[PDB]
């Protein structure tokens, strides 16, 4: 039995008091993670090799995530299931190499470590043909799926509350990687189709985006020792709102009395997006980010993001060392124009196994210091049917309230693990 | 430590719509399960040998069982905690062979793969003495325990509202197998006696059957290399309505809103059932199955159930098959006289793990054709305080309703794994 | 990977009818075990050394804990996830042997077996740096965190239904163990500092505890094949409701409808303990327990326990024996001055995997006596906005209703497992 996955938990105090606090900037779609994670999250990967004949073989994955507070001991909570598949590796002989599977699972991901952000990510219920050898490069096929919690109605209807039946999405995703474009360099492609799947004789709302796709262009750069990834990606109408290669197509949305609101998300996305993590001799890591993201719908309440931040570690010892994040976000509503800003600074004295600033597990004793400037948030007071505005981006003291996290400061300290395995 | 478990999961489309939709006929206790199975099932086992010395062990085994609807990556669930048990083999000297047991388990189960039905199980919290070697036979005695979630009142009382208290029943079971009766043939025998078992001054609505028996016989018969079961089973009163071994004795039921309704099953069942797996050569395996299911109840709800079905399989290669599933259901409402049927085909390519069609893990591609035509259905409609048909067999168009599923047709295809390992 | 954890599994009857009863004393914070556990508890636990280099090594460390009914073989439950952390040892060279740890960790927890007791135990997220060599003795610094469900404020208020904020505990640990201070005798001795950890502007209700120390002794003594600890702890304030070392600072609880309620807990509590596992000759095991423990509040609503039992084992054979299990408790309330009191008598015939008392696994059959007599209870009925008296101890009879058990006898019987791995 193969036993793997990821986990990360620790203790935590805020500096004015209390029990550690994340800061998250209104707007943004991430958080500079060092010294700034408040919970305890695992997944437990149990695997086996369950057959193999030569060059053929069988793999069967498992994946069961938990997410508690830890605030306390006993924390009851409800895992998520997240992966059940088999994989079947070098069964059809005329596609050498390639592997057809089906089941849950989490399907070649891209994320971004240190602001802990998947940028391409189509995980979830699916089957596909991967690694198909091309010969200038490998390519691979896969249908997902997801699910809106409402968004349509089994009815001919012109009121939003009628649209409470779950929307399947379906995503239909083609690859093309490993294209050698220069020295160290290689070159992925990736196109994914969305659309919402409607049951026999149901609806969406009028004006729904329905459908729409993402086109995704990665370079990676060997460099010093590291390497860096340069991306591009361009998303339309149903693929906008989540962003990562899901659909959601309805447009609808609820709030916690169970009310239906319009969220239609018609309109384009542009993600600009570079980062890496690279080696300065052998004493020096460093990751890095930088991204620009344009969010720009036809309803005016997108979102244009910049981040940036750095990770640099010093290696006092080859399991001890000195880490310091410096994390910047600037989001600006597109409705309003207001913008909202924050800056994080962490440091960080941790203790990992190998000298890598990728080696984990990783023990960290750390000091965050975070301070934001918020002139707009959401509205999400009363409920979508009492109010009008029910999740548009409002200025920060919009009608004599408060909306936003304000202009003000905090400092959190504690310890944590991180580890994968 | 000892991995075991079974697992599937997989990705499907209805023809006119939506993800896909699984056909089972009103009225009867099992559907035919390829190509027609639509969520994620997964049982994960870890177990040990904890001590051995010589001939002598104890043996721990776990069960943490999912069921998630395989429409998103994220599905939070309550996982069934439902095996925990540890057997010790061999620790008494004047029974040889025979082993002791405690705690949660699945006791020697006994179903049919293809419709996904089990037809002698009494699994649950229990203990036993198993496998006593009894010279012409193995003879195990056990003693497992269920509960109804009411059926129970404190006091004396003619009103049905008050019956909420659970009820726990108890089974007693008996099974004497591997009694050679003839050339390749084996024949088991079992009783099962179930019973509420009532707390001090607590008693059950006027009537209720209280206990029950369940008798039966099963012949093992080897054969084209596999075999062929022909099973008989009788059971009587508080075994007939779960029908497998447990015991409801309490006869009471609650809608959705918590109001007791009755469902006496004073009556009896009896189950007719042949079933196996058999070979043609080296390029076919068959599986098959052929049911007759009678539950004779005195309030006249009961329901008369046939069933049949074959599935065939075709060797292209070592790992590559054609496999297809036809299967029949017609179910008579004892209460009417209204008959409700279905014919289910299915088509799959599959790619498996050895060359039978027992071998998993198995990757399948299929497509399913369902046809139905129901003229009955229960009355769910209301809640049993205002309806008083509440859980009644109805005739489709009663009172201008519609009961059942009706007259029609509709197909599904998609990708999906299976595998016990 | 590591397989590794605690489990309890069975099936049980009441003499007067029903499923197995437990019997525990009203006031007492623990039960008589043997025969008297109503529940399947599980613990897995998933580990790995994940990383070593000569003397140093990481270590990461899990815990998923399942508790059902055991009534039915599919109890859907809520998971409890208790541990997840890494341990970093001999990281440091200036403090050879010594761990660094993060995470969620069950932390050096002191119990006694028989009556399933923790006496020292500050388990939850936490952090520290354990086992520092100090030449006489080895020295531990930690810090664990706990939280209050409800019991800050906003904003100043003398209504104590505002007070439904959580506040955070923070527990530091400073232990000082393996003192040789006698013959096959150690010593530990440990002080924790606890304090409820209010976020900025937050407020406890007037006259809260607050924060709490708690001060521990234990003297380990190897005597005829086993060991004696002998225990002495003081315990003060917001350390005394719990009373294993977390703090509950706040003093507000909350009845089923959410209305908070005053349990301050200024006060002290001593408690002496004497508890051990011995062998005499090769075919008899004991153990054995005495304590002694008052808690004295300023509010009057404590308590003074008495228990003693002692649970000797016959070795017929390696693996078969008779265990009996005698326990009494006494429970006097502070407030009334009433006593209740109960006697639990046990016999079980036992295979285990071992020739020790602490062998494990175990299969156990048992039959329980248990005879009561409470002349006082608490007071639960309404709710706090009805009841003045909501959470007091109250004569058994308090205006004509029924508190406590009441005056009576019952007997059960059965079998289990048990096992540790
Ligand atoms: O698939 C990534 C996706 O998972 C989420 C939870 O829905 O994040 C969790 O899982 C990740 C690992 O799979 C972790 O990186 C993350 O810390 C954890 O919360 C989404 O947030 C994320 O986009
Ligand atoms: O004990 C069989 C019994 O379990 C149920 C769930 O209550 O079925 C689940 O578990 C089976 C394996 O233990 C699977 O065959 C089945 O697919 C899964 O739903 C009952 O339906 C079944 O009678
Ligand atoms: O840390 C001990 C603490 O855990 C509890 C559950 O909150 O007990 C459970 O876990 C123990 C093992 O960790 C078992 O000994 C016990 O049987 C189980 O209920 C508390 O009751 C106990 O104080
Ligand atoms: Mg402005
Ligand atoms: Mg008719
Ligand atoms: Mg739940
Ligand atoms: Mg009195």
């Amino acid at each position: 039995v193969d036993f793997h996955g990821y986990a990360r938990s620790g203790i935590g105090w805020t500096g004015s008091g209390g029990e550690q606090q994340c800061f998250q900037t209104t707007g943004a779609q991430s958080k500079y993670r060092l010294g700034n994670e408040c919970e305890t999250y695992a997944e437990l990967k149990l695997g086996q090799e369950v057959w193999k004949e030569g060059d053929k073989s069988f793999y069967f994955d498992t994946n069961v995530a938990y997410s508690v507070a830890q605030q306390n001991d006993w924390e009851a909570t409800d895992p998520a299931f997240r992966e059940a598949n088999v994989q079947g590796k070098n069964l059809i002989e005329w596609l050498p190499g390639s592997t057809i599977w089906a089941g849950k699972r989490f399907y070649q991901r891209h994320d971004v470590h240190m602001i802990d952000f998947y940028y391409w990510d189509i995980s979830g219920p699916g089957a596909g043909l991967e690694n198909i050898d091309v010969g200038f490069g490998k390519l691979s096929l896969a249908a997902t799926r997801s699910s809106e919690a409402g968004g349509s109605s089994s009815f001919a209807s012109n009121n939003i509350y009628d649209y409470t039946n779950e929307t399947a999405n379906d995503v239909f995703d083609v690859r093309l990687a490993q294209m050698e474009i220069n020295p160290g360099g290689t070159l992925e492609l990736g196109v994914d189709y969305g659309r919402a799947n409607l049951r026999d004789n149901y609806r969406l709302v009028d004006g729904a985006s329905k459908d729409g796709w993402l086109f995704t262009a990665e370079h990676t750069q060997s460099v010093l020792k590291g390497f860096n990834k340069f991306v591009v990606q361009y998303a339309t109408d149903s693929m906008t709102s989540q962003g990562k290669g899901l659909s959601q197509g309805s447009g609808v949305a609820f709030d916690n009395e169970k009310f239906a609101y319009n969220i239609n998300n018609n309109g384009h996305m542009l993600r600009i997006l570079d980062h890496g993590a690279i080696s300065m001799g052998d004493n020096w890591d460093m990751m890095y980010v930088g991204m620009y993201q344009d969010i720009n719908w036809d309803n005016d309440n997108g979102t244009k993001w910049w981040t940036v931040g750095i990770r640099p570690m010093y290696k006092w010892t080859p399991i001890m060392s000195t880490v310091m994040e410096i994390g910047y976000d600037n989001v600006e509503s597109q409705r309003t124009g207001d913008k909202n800003n924050q800056y994080k600074i962490t440091l960080a004295q941790q203790w990992q196994a190998g000298d890598s600033i990728w080696s984990r597990p990783a023990i960290r004793v750390f000091a965050t210091y975070a301070k934001w400037d918020e002139k707009w948030g959401y509205d999400y007071t009363g409920n979508a049917d009492n109010n009008a505005n029910f999740g548009k981006a409002v200025p920060a003291d919009f009608n004599g309230g408060s909306f936003g996290r304000g202009d003000s400061d905090e400092w959190t300290f504690g310890a944590q693990m991180e580890i994968w395995w």
